RNA sequence: UCGAGUACGACCAUACUUGAGUGAAAACACCAUAUCCCGUCCGAUUUGUGAAGUUAAGCACUCAAGGCUCAGUUAGUACUGAGGUCAGUGAUGACUCGGGAACCCUGAGUGCCGUACUC
């Protein structure tokens, strides 16, 4: 019901003619598709990286499972750009079910309250609070 | 007698130009001279003609800097082709699908080869 799934995106840099061996590059995104995954794993490498989707090569991009379905405090560092104040980071600790639960909520919420939407908006740090 | 030595060169600064060092054989080099062609207002320049001589310059070899060449950045940055019933503002801004710099700075090193001769 939660849209968002939450998959395992990793890739070299296409074994190399000059390095014979990149390091590889593993990342978990938060994406409707894995189109949009690899969409946005070659973003990074490209930004983070300077790795091109063409020079490059996608190793195994993975859905995660789940966790037992239960309520938790989820704080999800996330990263947002906009004309209203250009790339502000934020921390909007949700309380939801699983982390694709959460991080929709944290999308659902920028977009309501900054208006920036999936494409202007990188995530960090989708992790738990005991208290 | 072996690397290089001259003179011919091809790439044309990694080769340039700087302060020096370096020159062991030859070989260039300055060098002697107006005794001739020579044209020098000049024996400078060059152009007759040879070896008292000299590494003083020149020249190649060494290090060791601007500059130059190769790269690491710079930077997936700037910029850009394409696409939005994208967002505002008629300021470009992000996004998506791609291309993708430069100056700089930290580097690397600072020529290479090709024909004849001569040893």
């Amino acid at each position: 019901k939660p849209h968002l799934r939450h998959y395992q995106v990793v890739g070299r840099e296409s074994p190399s003619e000059k390095n014979p061996e990149p390091t590889v590059y593993k990342f978990e995104v938060f994406a409707p598709n894995f189109v949009v995954a690899k969409s946005r794993f070659w973003r990074m490498m490209r930004v983070k990286n300077k790795v091109k989707a063409t020079h490059g090569d996608v190793l195994s991009c993975k859905v995660v499972k789940d966790a037992k379905l239960v309520a938790r405090n989820y704080l999800v560092d996330i990263a947002y750009y906009s004309q209203r104040c250009g790339y502000t980071r934020m921390v909007k600790e949700f309380r939801d079910v699983s982390k694709t639960g959460a991080v929709s909520q944290a999308y659902h919420d920028l977009a309501s309250r900054h208006r920036a939407r999936y494409h202007n908006i990188e995530v960090l740090n989708v992790k738990s609070i005991p208290d």
